[PDB]
């Protein structure tokens, strides 16, 4: 229905954001004796990943993982991981944690195959909506309760290419 | 090279199945919840066929697809169509023996926390057994020999043999 | 709602159409100097296929393939085939044939892989509700426009698992 | 073994795709159509993000991953989430050179009827070409030496590079 795109996060503070996340990534794991490597979850985290590997200033790879989402389903998975991750620092990457649902059944999957070290980054966060107690290692933004869109985030399948996040507003 | 003989004749194949039949009936009778078969892709299509077709009770036939140093993949190149929470779950498989598949797969599914979750096998082999899972319906415990038909194949092959047979090399 | 299912084709009835299904489809590819697949459409088909491929007496391979389907939707491909099938006798196996909708995408997508031979086998037949001009080979029934059943078809993801075909009719 | 320099800097790399957004966005504009780009996982995702970005059109991010005698397989190991039918589709990827994967996934896609189907590489290596595919928009045109950055990988590694260098053997 009839809504307005207003800027929440500038593209400049998300730059900025990111550069110091991964400026925190990167000393983390800097003399960790194993492999590394990203997990994203399509498809709304294409664009964080691109950015956030970019600043990631250790030798890893980059993975990708379609889940269906909690809401109250089951996660199930669309499209699994390509590499193994069993004895590798991995770093699952989220666009947004409000229900923490779908991200901790996400986790659970994982940690089922092993790896040496597992934890959570995020773009941006919901703790408003949080329904579940789940660990997040690295988050860029808390966020207040406002449906927000682009950077990868959809609207109807919309507003993905936008390079700054912005607040949906109805008309009313 | 090879020749294919006839372990398992395909009368045998169905009395027992007839029998596990019966076997999980009884066992899920009057439990009230939604029952839920899970067939593990590809060698399992011909055992869920005839065995859902004995199971005298009303339940859903679903499917899967898993992968295969120490359990390099076990990917989920296809998963479940539907929920399986608070139902009750059996695992339908041909042939066990490592335990390596059987044991990720049942803690993929345990974490979709269903109601009662079995694990239903054609074959067993107990010899290379590297992993302990618990498995309650075994249609035929097997020596180590490698077999085929049924579902089973060799170098895609001989999957569509009515009947179970072994392979002999020359 | 409230329904009833009455039986259509007894399973007796079935086993003898499809053990002569097999006895066409084996002096069809009995002397092809070419590998042979049948593939099978998931979820309904598994029962079928199993049938059917232990009468056809000829050395052949048996691959699935999970599609979404047109009804007006894009027919995508949730689960694609394991092996290939270029240069190869490749006899797509479904189950029950309204539309012809999907299964006419779904010999397009497998044409473009440029197989030696293609042809499809289908259990029930809905030629009342056909949309598109889809050549059929193979054709176990040939039923009218009822809501069937059983032998893998289902009515909310029920009665799969019937050994026979039945028809639903609404309590009224 | 082996070492890495720098053949496309950073700032190149977004030189280029700032041109190639503009070029894109006359072509589609005045369209009325719906948009949407598809991205061929996993080395185009980098490409996606920053292309996308420059792309001033209501456009969709779609994706695809694709699988590698002739043409072995080329199946769909994950296929896109959205119709595309009556659609402007651009196929996003980074490397073209045989031609084998771009000519199949636009036969693919083509089957769904979408209004036009075009095709944005970020490299190119005409050398290698095998099947003359329809390319609308190239990035860069190199000889053919092997790559990588920029979403562009050897064995799993580097695709977290902003910068596309080549890969030099000792
Ligand atoms: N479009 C949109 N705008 C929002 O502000 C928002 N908040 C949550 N969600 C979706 C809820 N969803 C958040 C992440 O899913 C988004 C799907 P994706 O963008 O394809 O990754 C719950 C997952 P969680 O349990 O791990 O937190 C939103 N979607
Ligand atoms: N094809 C085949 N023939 C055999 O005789 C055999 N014995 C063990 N296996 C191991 C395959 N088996 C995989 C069974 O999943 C279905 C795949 P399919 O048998 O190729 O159709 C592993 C059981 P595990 O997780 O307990 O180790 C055999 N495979
Ligand atoms: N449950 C049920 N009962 C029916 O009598 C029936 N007729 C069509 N359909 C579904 C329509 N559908 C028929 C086959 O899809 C059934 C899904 P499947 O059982 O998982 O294979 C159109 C495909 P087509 O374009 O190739 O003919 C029915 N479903
Ligand atoms: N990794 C890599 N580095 C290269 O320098 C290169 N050159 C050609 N290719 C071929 C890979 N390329 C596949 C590109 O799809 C994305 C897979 P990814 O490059 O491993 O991320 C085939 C293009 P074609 O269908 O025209 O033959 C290369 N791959
Ligand atoms: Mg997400
Ligand atoms: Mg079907």
């Amino acid at each position: 229905m009839k809504h307005t795109v207003e800027v929440m996060i500038p593209e400049a503070e998300i730059k900025a954001r990111i550069a110091e996340l991964g400026r925190q990534i990167t000393e983390r794991y800097k003399d960790s004796g194993s492999d590394m490597v990203l997990v994203g979850l399509l498809r709304g985290s294409f664009m964080f990943m691109a950015d956030l590997c970019r600043e990631v200033q250790v030798s890893h790879e980059v993975d990708f993982m379609t889940a269906s989402s909690y809401g109250t389903r089951d996660v199930k998975i669309l499209k699994d991981l390509d590499e193994d991750i069993r004895g590798k620092d991995v770093l699952i990457v989220e666009d947004i944690i409000d229900s923490g649902n779908t991200l901790s059944k996400v986790r659970e999957i994982l940690s089922l195959r092993e790896p040496k070290s597992l934890a959570i980054c995020t773009l941006l966060d919901k703790p408003s909506r949080r329904e579940v107690n789940v660990p997040v290692e690295f988050i860029g933004f808390s966020i207040p309760d406002e449906f927000v869109v682009g950077y990868g985030i959809d609207y109807a399948q919309r507003y993905r290419h936008l390079p700054y996040i912005g607040k949906v507003i109805l008309l009313d």
